[PDB]
């Protein structure tokens, strides 16, 4: 009875497609799932989502071209987006255009942008939560930071990590330039550079490809430090990508429960049903699929929170206001429920921590959160 247009901006072929492919699959699964099950406004009008998928391959020029297409050709009222650089670049424009923007980027810089949302803590709060886990579990010690200095995503929480680090009992010993498109040689060079400083802990801010190469290299060159990665740097593939050398010594952050730890989680079972209905094999359902699915689901919950009159008249603005006026639960997938403040869209703070176990199998550590007094988010926002 009502159809809305929604953009889906993904990286299926570029330098972040290691994690981007799964996200795209999960987002599409969610669109098809909720469309078929039935999406209803508060006054009971059915909503159909016509989604327009565009693989921009992490290319910032292409991102802006597809944005203009979404807006001008399709008149979308919402976009399910991707990269930190492009999401940040577009944030002021999406406010002007009144398009609700839900991103795979969890940049803290988005928190003050009125139309940007994501169902996770920002990257900095996530990072500081993971580092607090390290400090409390293994003690105070030396910390090296490995990230691509040229990539907005790789840089995002670095400033906040440096500011928060002393209060966490962590001494930052250096920054190390690991490319987003790191080769094995790049990873070994960085591991050998860090070895000279002998850190107890290593942070990596890149996607799973370079994070895993680094973990593997660290073990190969004899740097026996723990590796902690951001959410996009670690998943179900990590045991195989890092190898036996990293067993017992690598940790991943995730705001979302993995399917393998979520047999009894409603939202995980919702994804599994979506998979069955769309001919997707169960073994293709992973964390990346969850990350895509939950972004679409957050949009669905917003639509279910508005009247059809509101949706028709104010479009993306009706969706923004609904996201600000309600607490959301996505079938218990997220580490905490979702609640957004006008002017500060911080969904929640805590995260799950996952260990690459001694036996090579992934192990859930539990939920962890940075100290209450550490304003990780605002540290990053105030940068510059
Ligand atoms: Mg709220």
């Amino acid at each position: 009875s009502l159809t809305i247009n929604v953009g889906l901006l993904v990286d299926e072929t570029g330098p972040t497609s290691d994690v981007g492919k799964g996200y795209s699959l999960g987002a599409e699964l969610a669109f098809k799932y909720f469309n078929e099950k039935g999406i209803y406004t508060k006054d009971g009008v059915r909503v159909n989502i016509n989604y327009i998928k565009r693989d921009y391959a992490y290319n910032p020029t292409t991102a802006e071209e597809y944005y203009r297409e979404f807006r001008d050709r399709y008149g979308v009222i919402a976009i399910i987006g991707w990269g930190t650089a492009d999401t940040e670049k577009l944030s002021d424009q999406v406010d002007t255009d009144k398009i609700t923007y839900i991103s795979a980027s969890y940049s803290a810089k988005l928190l003050v942008k009125p139309f940007n949302f994501y169902p996770a803590p920002d990257y900095s709060t996530q990072a500081c939560s993971g580092l607090a886990f390290l400090a409390s579990e293994f003690g105070q010690g030396k910390l090296a930071l490995a990230y691509d200095s040229k990539v907005a995503y790789s840089r995002s929480p670095i400033g906040a990590i440096k500011k928060a680090a002393p209060s966490l009992g962590l001494q930052v010993v250096g920054d190390y330039d690991l490319p987003l498109r790191a080769t094995e040689a790049d990873a070994e060079r960085i591991a050998r550079e860090m070895l000279a400083a002998d850190p107890d802990y290593v942070w990596c801010g890149n996607t799973i490809s370079s994070c895993s190469l680094l973990g593997r290299a660290m073990a190969k060159v004899g740097l026996d430090a723990f590796l902690l990665t951001n959410v996009w740097g670690f998943d179900e593939r990590s045991p195989q990508l890092i190898g036996e050398g990293g067993y017992g010594k690598v940790f991943g952050i995730s705001p979302f429960i993995y399917p393998m730890f979520g047999q009894d989680v409603e939202g995980i079972q919702t994804i599994f049903e979506a998979a069955r209905m769309n001919g997707v094999s169960e073994d293709q359902i992973n964390l990346r699929v969850v990350q895509g699915f939950v972004n679409v689901w957050l949009l669905i919950k917003a639509i279910e929170s508005v009247t059809s009159q509101d949706l028709q008249e104010r479009g993306g603005e009706a969706l923004k206001e609904a996201l600000e006026a309600n607490t959301f639960d996505l079938g218990g997938i997220t580490a905490d429920t979702i609640d957004y403040e006008p002017g500060f869209h911080l969904a929640y703070r805590k995260v799950f921590i996952i260990k690459l176990g001694e036996n090579g199998e992934l192990q859930l550590m539990g939920k962890f959160e940075a100290p209450s007094q550490v304003d990780c988010a605002r540290y990053t926002i105030e940068e510059g």
